[PDB]
DNA sequence: CCCTG
DNA sequence: AATCAGGG
DNA sequence: CCCTG
DNA sequence: AATCAGGG
């Protein structure tokens, strides 16, 4: 009905687009269309109850998808996402520096309805990035990492007010009050730098 | 020294400027570089002691300077500024007409600092008028009518916070928030109806 | 979610 | 250039 | 004051 | 499109 369903097409139809580089019966892999890092995929679960569960109930009371997904991460799309990682970066980085440079998590309060984990490169370099809540959503307990423990996951009370906080850079802390402008070319510096050291 | 020194110009050497309309010894009737009304003229006194004398000081303790630019606006001056008028709004315009549709104040903070009177159409319809703030200096008590009783000059108490305030049309007292936008276009309707009306 | 004003 | 309402 | 970002 | 900091 609204723009609230425009994920639903990937796990009803991925036969019809060529941005799902992966599907089976159960779970669907997608690009992300408006990519918040040079990689941003979208892995989603083909269920139809557990498609509209909110992200936070499947990591309290749906672990056996929790480790499903994370099978799959590791598992058969680990090639798979290591070659979309090397060709969104540079086909000069190996496994090993992809793994520490890649997360996987979930947004606290999502705006599309249909289940969706984020597996995305950590640099935010990107057109599509364009405000600080974008940066803050992906780079705060906002973003629930697949790994985090269940008596650890994020309160109404601990995100509150959180899109309204300074600017921080991720890798090495400097901060940037409001100016996000700023924040975007500080990071491209930090994916040169960190580019240039990993190759 | 800073641009709070541009009006200077026009009291120092008035036959340098075709905008400079009027000038003598002791005054000089200008054209606002950025009028805030389709016309709008700003008088000058040349006497190098009062143009920099706060204009509420002017108002309280210099009836005489007062009075003199009041009868120039009146007298010698008059006749120009219908002119100025007839050629800015409609040669369909009658000097009643005109004279109900004119006025003459200081602005109660002023940006430039050589003392100026501001003598202008009432229409706020002009490419200049950019913001909010702009028409309410115009439109409120910032704006002190030359013939404001001096027991009724505003204070630092009844200006606060005044730019701050809901937009209203001076015509009619129709409302509309802080939508500066949608103040623009209505008095350009305004406008149209009093000049239909009128000539 | 995004875009536009 | 950062912040926000409206609409899809 | 204005303009630009 | 309204609000604001910086600079001239
Ligand atoms: N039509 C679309 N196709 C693919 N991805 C989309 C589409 N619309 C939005 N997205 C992405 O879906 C994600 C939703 O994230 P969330 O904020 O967790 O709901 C964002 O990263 C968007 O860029
Ligand atoms: N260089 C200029 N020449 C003529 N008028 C100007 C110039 N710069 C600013 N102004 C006008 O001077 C007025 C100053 O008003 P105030 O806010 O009372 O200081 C405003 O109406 C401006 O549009
Ligand atoms: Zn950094
Ligand atoms: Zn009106």
């Amino acid at each position: 009905q609204s723009f609230r369903d425009n994920l639903k097409v990937y796990i009803e139809s991925p036969e019809s687009y060529k941005n799902v580089i992966y599907y089976d019966d159960d779970v669907v892999l997608v690009r992300d269309m408006f990519p918040k890092s040079k990689m941003h995929l979208l892995l989603m679960t083909r269920d139809p109850h557990l498609t509209h569960v909110h992200p936070l109930e499947i990591m309290m009371k749906h672990r056996s998808l929790v480790e499903k997904l994370v099978s799959y991460v590791q598992g058969d799309l680990s090639g798979l996402i290591f070659d979309e990682a090397r060709n969104c970066l540079s086909q000069q980085l190996t496994n090993e520096a992809l793994c520490n440079y890649i997360k996987v998590g979930f947004h606290a309060g999502p705006s599309m309805n249909n289940l969706h984990l984020h597996i995305m490169t950590l640099d935010h370099v990107s057109p599509s990035l364009k405000n600080s809540a974008h940066y803050i959503s992906f780079t705060s307990p906002f973003f629930v990492k697949i790994d985090t423990p269940t008596s650890n996951l994020p309160t109404r009370g601990t995100l509150t007010s959180l899109f309204q906080e300074d600017l921080k850079c991720w890798r090495c802390g400097e901060t940037f009050g409001r100016h996000f402008t700023k924040l975007k070319a500080h990071l491209q510096e930090e994916y040169d730098d960190w580019l240039d050291k990993s190759v």
